């Protein structure tokens, strides 16, 4: 799809064998959902840096749905006020900024 | 220009009189830069909402270029860590998520 900027670019996402939204977030490196049982292996990691750390778990080699578009990515589970979608799975799915 | 999202997307832009660079941010509503001195009204505005509000100056119908597109908007001028171009001036300049 060609997604315009007016409203913020929120898609459906299916990961976990759960249907979610996230935001497609240029801003941020890394991919962050709440609340995701998810199989396999995980290490903590920690993210942001603003007013101290937040840790979540980073799996690695996830299968996710974006869209509709079926790829593999590192996700961050954990605590964040929005599930966000970062370059790590937009450059999967072939997303770019076009202007 | 079409962007790939490998690396953060910074591009220059041009405002105030100065070039500077920002990170073309589909996660943030608003456009908010660091040290630029505009002409003109402003008013004070609460922005982020974590941890407390940062507090920047609103100054409507900026004159602003980006990536070489001569755009007008709202740009939030304060504290940042990193000079952010929101979807308020992504929109103006045309610029599309696509996959
Ligand atoms: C007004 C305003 C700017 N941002 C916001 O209010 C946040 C709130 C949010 C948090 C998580 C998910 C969705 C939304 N929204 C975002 O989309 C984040 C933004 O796209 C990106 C993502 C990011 C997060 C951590 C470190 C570096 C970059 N930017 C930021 O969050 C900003 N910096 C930060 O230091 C930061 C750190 C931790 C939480 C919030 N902010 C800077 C780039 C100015």
């Amino acid at each position: 799809p060609q997604i315009t900027l007016w409203q913020r670019p929120i898609v459906t996402i299916k990961i976990g064998g759960q249907l979610k939204e996230a935001l497609l977030n240029t801003g941020a490196d890394d991919t962050v959902l709440e609340e995701v049982n998810l199989p396999g292996r995980w290490k903590p990691k920690l993210i942001g840096g603003i007013g101290g750390f937040v840790k979540v778990r980073q799996y690695d080699q996830v299968p996710i749905e974006i869209c509709g578009h079926k790829v593999i990515g590192t996700v961050l589970v954990g605590p964040t006020p929005t599930n966000v979608i970062g370059r790590n799975l937009m450059t999967q799915i072939g997303c770019t900024l076009n202007f």
